[PDB]
């Protein structure tokens, strides 16, 4: 019942100049990496977080 | 399922200090989010353009 609260989130980012999101429920094999998905074509990949730009946090 | 995280923590940096996203709080607008500094626990509103992503760990 809290309209301020997000039960689930989607973290949108940019990688290789294209829009993507974090896969929050996949375990990165090592610190400073994460799995991501491109929003334009759905491909999943791993990236060094140093190379990912944060864009938006929205309600999932 | 050891490959899955049930919950996540998104660790970042802001003003050269370690923080995390507060994933359960509706940000004031698109491109923004609530963060919390890990040093002293202060919660604040920030533009994500000024946040650096550092790690995704199990919450």
């Amino acid at each position: 019942p809290d309209p301020d609260k997000l039960k689930k989130a989607i973290v949108q980012v940019e990688h290789d100049e294209r829009p993507a999101r974090l896969i929050l429920n996949r375990r990165p094999p090592a610190e400073g990496y994460a799995w991501l998905k491109y929003e334009d074509d759905g491909q999943e990949f791993e990236a060094n977080l140093a190379d990912v730009k944060l864009v938006a946090l929205i309600e999932g």
